[PDB]
């Protein structure tokens, strides 16, 4: 299944509750849901410069950090992050928001994981050319208009269809256990398995 396992994850997402109300919020509401499940002090050091916590379940720690600035500094925060710890491609997860993906799906993503997104690419080109990087996806865009899809990525979600999001965080925390507990690919079979109809 797994080499080495992960030992840092970075979340994507509009920082701040005034931009967390937004769509957009998907790498950001996992962390907080991990700081309150194992109740953990999520540390916001200027070093990385963004609000990081470290989680032990199961039998791995998990250091989960969310960029103040999702933009520049997302990646920069990783860079100095994952070198200061030494800790490689494979053992660094990276949970995104995801428009691709429709609301309350998740999907893990081995090998080739960006887009048109300096927060998400940066990541790479800060920390070299690392292409062996994990990541999973959140979906929150829903297909309605093809040439509209930008107005539902960042828009704001009514807790009726939100729920359809909270539903995928809820498996998407839990199912990290599973990848270090029986491999990533029993994680990965439930993990896009979980959607939302």
């Amino acid at each position: 299944m797994v080499s080495q396992p992960i030992k840092l994850l970075v979340g994507l997402a509009n920082p701040g509750p005034e931009y967390a109300k937004t769509r957009h919020n998907a790498g950001a509401w996992v962390v907080e849901e991990l700081a309150r499940i194992h109740n953990v002090t999520l540390k916001n050091e200027p070093k990385f410069f963004g609000l990081t916590g470290r989680l032990l379940i199961n039998s791995q720690e998990l250091r989960v950090l969310i960029p103040t600035t999702f933009m520049n500094l997302s990646g920069k925060a990783i860079a100095a992050l994952a070198n200061f710890y030494q800790i490689k491609p494979e053992e660094i997860m990276v949970a995104h928001d995801e428009l691709d993906l429709p609301p309350g799906v998740a999907k893990f993503k081995q090998g080739g994981g960006h887009g048109g997104h300096n927060g998400l690419k940066d990541t790479i080109s800060k920390l070299g050319n690392n292409k062996e990087f994990y990541r999973l996806r959140l979906g929150i865009g829903h297909p309605g208009h093809k040439d509209k899809v930008a107005g539902y990525v960042l828009g704001k979600a009514p807790a009726k269809e939100q729920e359809c999001l909270d539903a995928a965080v809820d498996e998407s925390v839990r199912c990290l256990e599973i990848l270090m507990k029986d491999g990533l690919t029993k994680a990965q079979n439930r993990l896009h398995t979980f959607k939302a109809e």
